[PDB]
């Protein structure tokens, strides 16, 4: 079974790029990062910032996270992001993603020793 740390790098990091390249970038990921396999995960965000910078992220402003959770962190500065969501015309397995590149703040849920990433919240 993939540990959490490790479900959460494969799911949000993307530190190869400072940006979507395109419209394609999440037809390309998602396929890649493997969460089209049996069904098209619906929506999913990629962070384009180093692992540590994200990590740095469970040391920062802690905020409630949506489900009520007390051990979300919003970082304190905006990061460069990419929303993947699919589209109407999306069905599996033909996924199809819309790109959406933003800077913003992430909210992330934290756990564990080292506590780091384990879930993705929100941006802001
Ligand atoms: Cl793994
Ligand atoms: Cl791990
Ligand atoms: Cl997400
Ligand atoms: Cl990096």
């Amino acid at each position: 079974k993939e540990t959490a740390a490790a479900k959460f790098e494969r799911q949000h990091m993307d530190s190869s790029t400072s940006a979507a390249s395109s419209s394609n970038y999440c037809n390309q990921m998602m396929k890649s990062r493997n969460l089209t396999k049996d069904r098209c995960k619906p929506v999913n965000t990629f962070v384009h910032e180093s692992l540590a910078d994200v990590q740095a992220v469970c040391s920062q402003k802690n905020v409630a996270c949506k489900n009520g959770q007390t051990n979300c962190y919003q970082s304190y500065s905006t990061m460069s992001i990419t929303d993947c969501r699919e589209t109407g015309s999306s069905k599996y397995p033909n996924c199809a993603y819309k790109t959406t590149q933003a800077n913003k703040h992430i909210i992330v849920a934290c756990e564990g020793n080292p506590y780091v990433p384990v879930h993705f919240d929100a941006s802001v």
